[PDB]
């Protein structure tokens, strides 16, 4: 099986492509930092003795995300599974003081690039034979309910909502499923900014708990491991502790 | 770890509990049919060696569940895990033909049923040592978005939703977490072989896609080996080419 | 046109019954106590000069309701708005100390009246010449997020939005309107200036911001104002300041 | 009062000016077509004797954005009431045939300038005294459930369920509230189904959406209508396809 995480080099996506490996599939993975990428390749394909092919890739970029398209057709002939994954985050900084350069930036990591690797699987699955395969889109907690001072990483994962839906509807002729998972504090490590202090409803900044990437490349591992016929629309996988199901 | 199971003895449930046990789970499954839910026991118990024990009880019943959750102290002394898997549909009828007795009964079994075994699931596991457990609720797609002539059954799934999300968090404090998941269409190979009718946005009847109940174990296998820091809100496993994500 | 607004004695249904009467509909109230929706009965049609109809009675009681919606259609012989507005909030506990007289009482009381008053208006609306009419349930913020030791209320105010996505699929075809309105801190300038405390996502007490009923009002007479081929499905109506949009 | 309509000069935009104006505020509208602009508002101003501007302008330009809300600030010194209304919708084409300027045409007309228009308003309503305002997303039926063939309109518009919250959020303290009303079928033949097939469907007069417009900004700051759902009744939605 032939799998695709954009932003596969570091953090989740990394876990993700790692779990994906050892059970099987080739993977591509994708980033902006070829050392980062490289060195990401040579580790999990070190470790599972599987192919795991980097391509550095802008996925805000058509030709790029096109040229991506292309090499993993020429190498592998399909597409089993993409997970869109690739973001970004803007500083917690006032709703106002965003820069078109900030806006611009998250629009295009979040939800642009999701969409045009989206496109590309869509004309792979319907091609190839046998037809279809599996998108899983990486939401967010903040598809749900936002921080303050979000607005634009809750307007693009909100966004991802509605790729995921539609994906999921005008897939379904072709054998196509269309997932999502809203993450909830996955952290490698405490130099994330859940251990570094996110802010509160009430505009204060504080630590919330995190869970280990490991558990979201699990999910994840889960959600590709059904046959076609079958779906997870969505799920939240999240640390229990942090804030999310009362009134803020 | 000590598992129960409300209407474990058929299907989803059993399929559940079936799974569990193959995790080491120790499993507790109810029911009102003696006959169905030993055999289910004694099945179980063989494949897997495990200790499966069946309890004759109506969830519904107040006195019932205190016994059932006595007897389960007396044995086991604690409870790491409750899946709130009871309930029942019913044979689509125009809304205002519904019986007093059918509605009452729809909400004991759907509603109330799982209301009262979370109640003793908590002060369970906030009294025991260590203290802390996992209670995962049945919903349904229902939750989500009603086929006609469901009012009944479509308000006690919305219902749970609101459920989960009180139980997590009045429990997160206490170590306890809660989690939702909405199935749709899934069916034993017997019960899908059968292309059983059910009715459509526009009132016709036509069978659908289902899936097999193993991938709703396996998720709530996932879901339940999960650490208490850890938790799956929510998520929808279904048929991916069964309507829902579009138009009705 | 003739209206029913449940539970429109005092506070929410009491303004709404205001309003509508002030619109030149001819407006029936039902209420446990006699002198309070008596009383209210009269205040309201000396106002507007209107026909303000009270009738006491206990709408979690099928052949209350019975009675209730024979006594409108022998004397109106129409329906064409019904508010189910009827509900109570419990006094919160701890989950597990939740009495099942308690559980039965706000489920019988929230979630129950609703669905046999939406059988009665469907039976009238199916059968009058021309055929059709309005739903109006009062749901809540609880129906999206929970306060603290709020189960019970949480899952009948959940379960409200099932039963409204079920009866605007049912009436569809029948001229049948179904629309929920979620109130968030309306209150009575007398019961607004007392500072009532409730909990908070973590624990604390403290009162919050409220708005007039006098709003609510107003959102519901717009709600009935469309014709029948119009819709407001769902609106939340709130106190901008108070706690429910972000995460706690 | 003093009110800003984007995408004011045709359509639903038009007739929540109309109403707004109606209702004794002073209208700013805004499109990129000055003739049609300019006539609307002259028609609009004629019938209820109000102030109605018209800016050309095209929300998913930051320099343009900037250039209005100056020109506003100017003229008013404040901005009580900003109603997000402008927006396109994509050629129901297939998912992969969407071209890249049919998705960035659509991402700065319904998410971009609902997002600038925002910031500038947030801007303003701090700094005026009395401080606050309120701010009104057109949003869709599409921020819930999909017709085929929709990924861009459909993304989109459940980003502005998103950035309703989040103004709601950060809008609390400074006394700005933030609602979405969510429109199905504004008459403004045949549109297409879960199946794919090709079906026309009831509509609803644009009035009843000015109507509820007119409602929610008809409130105390301290009131909000959070979102709100006006539909033709017997529109396929609510049922699974």
């Amino acid at each position: 099986r032939i799998a695709l995480v954009t932003g596969g080099g570091t953090g989740v996506g990394r876990g993700i492509a790692q779990a994906l490996s050892a059970e099987g599939y080739s993977v591509v993975i994708t980033g902006r930092r070829p050392d980062v990428l490289d060195a990401a390749a040579g580790e999990i394909g070190g470790r599972t003795g599987n192919i795991v092919r980097a391509v550095v890739c802008d996925v805000g970029d058509p030709d790029q995300v096109a040229a991506l398209f292309a090499a993993v057709r020429a190498e592998f002939a399909r597409l089993d599974l993409l997970v869109n994954n690739a973001g970004s985050n803007v500083p917690p900084v006032p709703l106002e003081e965003v820069t078109f350069e900030q806006w611009n930036g998250i629009v295009a990591a979040n939800l642009t690039g999701a969409f045009l690797c989206t496109q590309h699987a869509f004309r792979m699955m319907k091609a190839q034979t046998p037809r279809g395969g599996r998108i899983i889109n990486n939401g967010s907690i903040s598809a749900q309910t936002p921080r303050p001072n979000s607005a634009p990483y809750t307007a693009t994962k909100h966004a991802i909502t509605g790729l995921t839906k539609s994906t999921a509807l005008d897939g379904r002729m072709h054998d196509i499923a269309c997932g999502q998972i809203d993450i909830g504090n996955a952290a490698t490590d405490m130099t994330a900014r859940m251990s570094t202090g996110v802010l509160q409803a009430n505009g204060e900044v504080a630590a919330e708990p995190t869970i280990p990437i490991e558990h979201i490349a699990e999910a994840v591992v889960y959600m590709a491991s059904l046959p076609l016929s079958a779906n997870v629309l969505t799920m939240t996988v999240m640390a229990t502790r942090m804030p999310l199901v009362g009134r803020g």
